[PDB]
């Protein structure tokens, strides 16, 4: 397996270490969005410590308006953080 | 840094790495697509060894359509096969 192919995997692992924990288990709630965000992208994203953020954040990502992280929302999500990244050091 | 993380950099570094052989150094071409898909997708997607099917991809990804895949259509190439994948197990 290649590190493309790692992060493949990488990506349906995380997200569903965390959708899995609670409500409907394909999906991020804005508890488990955050955590995600806190223990996953500690050196990309600033830690979030208030329910003002996790409620943008969510409102961000929610392209459906369902007020969750469905698994196509975190794909863009992912691709957002990849293009900030990438824009940063280019 | 976290799997999410180096899954992120890997998702950078693939694309720059074939990105920058040939002509425009933030596009893939079609022939560093194909070399991309067949060394570092060989787990996930059969290797093309057939120019038509070069032609079939690339006319896919390339949604503004100047004959390249650039960064933001290399991210939802990534999201399209991490969702099949997803899929295919769930
Ligand atoms: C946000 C408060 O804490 C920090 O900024 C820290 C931080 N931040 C980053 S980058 C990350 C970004 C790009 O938004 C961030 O959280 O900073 C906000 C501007 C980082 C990267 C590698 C290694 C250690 C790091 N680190 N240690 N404390
Ligand atoms: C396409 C011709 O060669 C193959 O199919 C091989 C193949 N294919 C896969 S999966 C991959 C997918 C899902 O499209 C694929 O190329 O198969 C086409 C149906 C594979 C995965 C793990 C380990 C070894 C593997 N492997 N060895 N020969
Ligand atoms: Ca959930
Ligand atoms: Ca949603
Ligand atoms: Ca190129
Ligand atoms: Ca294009």
């Amino acid at each position: 397996m290649s590190e493309l192919e790692k992060a493949v995997v990488a990506l349906i692992d995380v997200f569903h270490q965390y959708s899995g924990r609670e409500g409907d288990k394909h999906k991020l709630k804005k508890s488990e969005l955050k955590e995600l965000i806190n223990n996953e992208l500690s050196h990309f994203l600033e830690e979030i410590k208030e329910q003002e953020v996790v409620d943008k954040v969510m409102e961000t990502l929610d392209s459906d308006g369902d007020g969750e992280c469905d698994f196509q929302e975190f794909m863009a999500f992912v691709a957002m953080i990849t293009t900030a990244c990438h824009e940063f050091f280019e």
